[PDB]
């Protein structure tokens, strides 16, 4: 099931402040991002994705094609310069960001009308899951 394609309204949110603090988001920003509720809208054709995550906030979009590295800033987020590259493993949509931190990235899939990620940075995963409106 690749089809990833919808708006998709949080429903979980595990370790989102430990994946922050290894981004090393400024603390008074973290302690405030950490309380807010995550929207994801993906549009998806063939390769091309776009790609918005959304809080009352913070904005952060995202467009890319599936095995094409990009130069990429992380702008609203952390404000680094990465290589990046998404590639699917099955059904998984996998993105890794090379750059200053380790096992930087997200691991993105379906379940039924579900959509769960893990972001990683560093030792630290935080676990995500989404429903279909
Ligand atoms: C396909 C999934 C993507 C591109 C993303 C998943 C989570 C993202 C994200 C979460 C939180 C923030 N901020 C600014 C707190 C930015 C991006 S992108």
């Amino acid at each position: 099931t690749r089809d990833q394609n919808g708006t998709w309204e949080m429903e979980s949110n595990e370790n989102f402040e430990g994946w922050m603090k290894a981004l090393d988001i400024d603390f008074a920003t973290r302690k405030i991002w950490v309380r807010l509720t995550q929207t994801l809208v993906i549009d998806q054709d063939g390769d091309n994705f776009k790609v918005k995550s959304t809080s009352t906030f913070w904005n952060y979009d995202v467009d890319f094609t599936v095995g094409v590295e990009f130069d990429e800033y992380t702008k609203s987020l952390d404000n680094r310069h990465v290589k990046a590259l998404v590639t699917w493993e099955g059904d998984v949509l996998v993105c890794v960001q090379k750059g200053e931190k380790e096992n930087r990235g997200w691991k993105k899939w379906i379940e039924g009308d579900k959509l769960y990620e893990e972001l990683t940075c560093g030792d630290q995963v935080c676990r995500q899951v989404f429903k279909k409106k």
